[PDB]
DNA sequence: CCGACCGCGCATCAGC
DNA sequence: GCTGATGCGC
DNA sequence: GTCGG
């Protein structure tokens, strides 16, 4: 990673914009412009060098070459002082809580940590889930527990049916020694983009995860989707796994291709995909790749049996799962 | 200039 | 109760 | 905040 420092004040910035100034393209903004320069192969030397970049404007530039002169933008270490900005940062990084309950919160005179586990009457279900687990969803899962975790899932859902095909995605997908979570992508053969044939389809996973006591807590559920915390089990003495985010997504198993390629992401390569698949002439969900008119008409399901099949309609060479680390 | 800037599932609230 | 907008997340 | 047209 060669220019951390500057990637790093854009996240920063990023998340300024985001969770203080509720500006959400200029966050988006940010977060582009970090993305690129977090892969640039030139150790990034002065800002005229860095606007040569595509999502790098002048105002970033500028920023950029008073940060490489001094370590340091004062803008940040402005923000970094004034403590109505500071704890609205630090509550959103709390699962449930945004930018719009970190600022009423802060409004309401809870601005740490223990003012939270303090006023919980005020938390609803995914923000007190969320701040029980807090130190333990800063940690990140090292690879080798992706896989142990792996082995769990995929294997208890062997037992609720043998058709199930689960397919962890995310950055485990992209080939990352170290995930935020782990993504699980579920297919069974009587679930298409039509027939409900057998309902609570993924509610019998869930549940057999709950058996094992692989998943511990829930912070949302339905039929297609379900957010929750897992945890690997562990040996006599041996002292316990941090609890883990665990997503769920189930999928129509004839639009597989399009849930993996939103899966895997990364999100912001699913922004830049999305956003080119728009100049081209269509539209990708996790569902469909779509034609439009000029009329603003979403229109028919295409046909696609590989992952490819959507990178060809956008005029894209394939980009492997390793390469959508944007 | 300035219009566009991804697309969706779920929880919760307001309004009726 | 539903519907529609909003928050928050993937 | 940045970009295409
Ligand atoms: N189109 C789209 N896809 C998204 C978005 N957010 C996530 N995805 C897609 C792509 C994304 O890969 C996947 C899961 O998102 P996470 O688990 O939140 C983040 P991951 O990439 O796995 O990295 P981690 O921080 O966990 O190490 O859903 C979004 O805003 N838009
Ligand atoms: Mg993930
Ligand atoms: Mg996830
Ligand atoms: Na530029
Ligand atoms: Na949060």
């Amino acid at each position: 990673t060669l220019n951390g420092g500057i990637t790093d004040m854009l996240t920063e910035l990023a998340n300024f914009e985001k969770n203080v100034s509720q500006a959400i393209h200029k966050y988006n903004a940010y977060r582009k412009a970090a993305s690129v320069i977090a892969k640039y192969p030139h150790k990034i030397k002065s800002g005229a060098e860095a606007k040569k970049l595509p999502g790098v404007g002048t105002k970033i530039a500028e920023k950029i070459d008073e940060f490489l002169a001094t370590g340091k933008l004062r803008k940040l270490e402005k923000i970094r002082q004034d403590d109505t900005s500071s704890s609205i940062n630090f509550l959103t990084r709390v699962s449930g809580i945004g930018p719009s309950a970190a600022r009423k919160f802060v409004d309401e005179g809870i601005k740490t940590l223990e003012d939270l586990r303090k006023n919980e009457d005020k938390l609803n279900h995914h923000q007190r889930i969320g701040l029980k687990y807090f130190g333990d969803f800063e940690k990140r899962i090292p690879r080798e527990e992706m896989l142990q975790m792996q082995d769990i899932v995929l294997n208890e859902v062997k037992k609720v049916d043998s058709e199930y095909i689960a397919t962890v995605c995310g950055s485990f997908r992209r080939g990352a020694e170290s995930s935020g979570d782990m993504d699980v992508l579920l297919t069974h053969p009587s679930f298409t983009s039509e027939s409900t044939k057998q309902p609570k389809l993924l509610h019998q996973v869930v549940e057999q995860l709950q058996k094992v006591h692989f998943i511990t807590d829930t912070l949302s559920k339905g039929e297609t989707k379900f957010m929750g915390v897992c945890q690997l089990p562990s040996k006599n003495d041996e002292k316990e796994y941090p609890h883990r985010r665990i997503d769920i997504r189930l999928i129509p198993k004839d639009q597989y291709y399009c849930g993996v390629l939103y899966f895997t992401g990364s999100d912001i390569f699913n922004k830049n995909m999305r956003a080119h698949a728009l100049e081209k002439g269509f539209t990708i969900n996790e569902y469909t790749i779509r034609p439009l008119g000029v009329t603003g008409v979403a229109g028919e399901p295409l046909p696609v049996d590989s992952e490819k099949d959507i990178f060809d309609y956008i005029q894209w060479k394939y980009r492997e799962p390793k390469d959508r680390s944007e």
